[PDB]
């Protein structure tokens, strides 16, 4: 009941805060922004003083915060990375541990994303949970800002729940988005700006992709929307859109920007009508102030934003999502969980469109975009792509056979490379 | 008003009811039993004669019927098959066209079985649509019987549905899966039994293999099953279960077994309770006579029966598939439809998905648990449950990839393990 009495107990140093943590056992933290650099980097240095050791740390969407500190690759050996997406970070680990005689350094979960909160707390089980949030209330709540994903649930299931507050973290509404002090084992403080997304350029190309696929998103339609120069682009070109409505699985700065437009209303939605829904949040400050205390901004848990079922719900789904490859068939490949539930659930929303959009090529135009066939397990499998767009043009691949997919995808390829192509579809017998 | 005219009025021969079919359209049939013989019979012949053209047949699970008709390789310029699984019949036209000059002769359609009923009528487009049914009733209506799948929506989407009466489809109750004959365009009569599956007999495997997955099912579960004797032979060590449920793809002869012996209740589903739900039945003479006229079996269309979230509104559901292969990941492989149901078991309040294989083929000389599947998968890693084989089972979801490994090493059969465990330490799955 004495909110300020409780929290001057709780509240302590980084140090003592991951002090208790036992080895071997498992923890998890938030994703992106919400990893909570103070905490990490006192956890890291336990590691480095030898006074911690095999403790399992699980996972997704890390960021230069835990890679810089928990994850560097001299304490592999003591806090064991249990990544459940490989992005930028573990890639570098998994090459060093490769010059290292072949070294396993990542041990890759594999997951889906909109079961992580049922794979964390239930299957794998997760004892401590770090999470970088807003600073209290006047009535003893602190929100997990930025995240929602499994860490709305994590926090909850773990036996305990350290809490790093931070005035750069915005208040955020949400299911479960906010988490009272009754509720948390510690909290220390560190206000530092939070990590950006990098602003990346926009090639040529996307200019000719916005557009095309500018066409295809209708009135009404309910946006998400993955990171990018290219959906970033598409949020400029929608801008004279009006009535459109946002249920994403990250909210990003383009689609905050048709926020702040008045662009998105989402008067049009079924579920959440009236509301932006997000399941965790990445982009740059500007971004991140806007969140703080938003009333038509509300984040979900994962297991509802993702479920293929719950995106259906809103009428006129389009779901904008880039890769890296096509194949002839045409499975997509976006790497070298998230993007699949929506493509399911764009798909199987009523008026709904799923996109799949990359430039036709790569590396000042000497390597094509559109192969023969992917290499080893695909992003989006064949059977479930729905439109594909280069700057070439779109086509929706849905009941098209084998013959008439390769034969319409390789039109989106460069003309570089169309005869190749059409070789190669032959000689796999494509045809 | 009078069905008795209707009938007279529509009723034909094979011959003038596939007569009109246009050259250049698209046509669908019934699913295996479903495919009505004497109707494409007729229509084959067409094709014979040189009456008929690019006509595309789109359809699933095709059936020694078809294979023996239309599909004949001679007819393969005229009658195109649009395949959206690929069997046994396919895999032989295909083999021949390589022969023939490494000439394309099967158009695979990639999809998924539950969005067949809206690929097919939205996407593809029918315009005839064939399936046998059971002989009209007192009401006029007919019914699809041992379909229903995507059968029941594109025979009221296409422009001309033609049917086969015949006295050995049983008359089946379920969603759509009643005709009115005002809906019927056409009628022909062939009594003739229908296609059997084949019964296959049991490898020692599947004894240690059926005890380890019977432990696994637990009070009042609801199950699909999938065909082949592994899973047949499962439903036998549930004879002694009680207040089970059916929600399941094909309703298969051990199913059925467990409704005759009273050991399916259906009672504790959320959805349907009372009644075995299935999409298509496959089995033998003596299942298909059972089907008639029950009224605690009920079929519904492919779009309901395998949406993974209608299969997880019924709580402890047990989904049990067979495969080929399991690699070290371990992704699996089924072929030389079912993901739904691991989809939706998994997502069920007490669900279980159990993908099932010996360890072994080949009198013990090859393993079935490898290391990489080569090429594309059947069940994804990310979305494998529980797999078994008769060394045990193992619950994938939440291991890492060594976890993964090492755990999938141990049901391989021992002759492999240190080949198995040396090929993984190279992919560094260690």
């Amino acid at each position: 009941m004495d909110i300020r009495a409780l929290y001057d107990e709780k509240l302590t140093t980084p140090e003592e805060a991951v002090s208790s943590i036992a080895s071997g056992s498992h923890l998890s933290m938030g994703m992106f922004a919400a990893e909570p650099p103070a905490l990490l980097k006192a956890l890291a240095d336990r590691a480095t003083r030898g006074d911690i050791g095999d403790l399992r740390v699980y996972y997704f969407e890390t960021a230069k915060i835990a890679g810089d500190t928990i994850l560097r690759y001299e304490l592999n050996n003591r806090i064991k990375p249990y990544s459940m997406f490989v992005t930028a970070v573990e890639r570098a680990l998994i090459r060093r541990g490769i010059e290292d005689g072949g070294r396993k350094v990542v041990n890759y979960v594999p997951s889906n994303f909109h079961q992580a909160p049922r794979l964390l707390a239930e299957e794998i089980g997760i004892d401590t949970f770090m999470h970088t949030v807003s600073p209290m209330d006047c009535h003893g709540y602190f929100s997990l800002g930025v995240g929602n994903d499994y860490s709305s649930r994590i926090a909850r299931s773990a036996r305990r729940f350290i809490v790093e507050v931070n005035r750069y973290m915005p208040r955020v509404q949400g299911e479960a988005a906010a988490i009272h002090i009754s509720e948390v084992d510690a909290i220390v403080e560190n206000h530092v700006p939070l990590i950006e997304m990098p602003v990346r350029s926009a090639i040529p190309e996307y200019t000719s992709i916005s557009h095309i696929i500018a066409d295809l998103v209708p009135d009404g339609a309910c946006l998400q929307m993955g990171v990018g120069a290219l959906p970033n682009l598409v949020c400029g070109v929608l801008k004279d859109r009006n009535d459109l409505g946002i249920h994403t699985e990250v909210l990003n700065p383009g689609l905050v920007d048709l926020i702040r437009r008045g662009v998105v209303t989402n008067q049009r939605k079924t579920l959440d009508r009236g509301r932006s829904v997000f399941t965790f949040a990445m982009g740059q400050q500007e971004m991140y102030e806007y969140l703080n205390d938003h009333p038509a901004i509300f984040s979900r848990p994962v297991d509802y934003v993702n479920d293929p079922h719950i995106i259906a719900q809103n009428d006129n789904v389009v779901s904008i999502n880039a890769t890296l490859q096509i194949d002839l068939t045409g499975a997509c490949n976006s790497e070298h969980g998230g993007q699949l539930d929506f493509v399911r659930g764009a798909y199987a929303s009523k008026g709904g469109r799923s996109i799949i959009a990359t430039p036709s090529t790569a590396a000042k135009g000497t390597v094509s975009r559109i192969i023969p066939r992917i290499d080893g397990p695909v992003t989006t499998p064949r059977i479930d792509t729905h439109y594909i767009v280069t700057e070439f043009g779109a086509v929706n691949l849905k009941g098209l056979s084998s013959t008439e997919r390769a034969l319409r995808i390789i039109e989106l390829a460069h003309p570089d490379f169309r005869d190749e192509l059409t070789q190669a579809a032959k000689k796999m017998h494509l045809i």
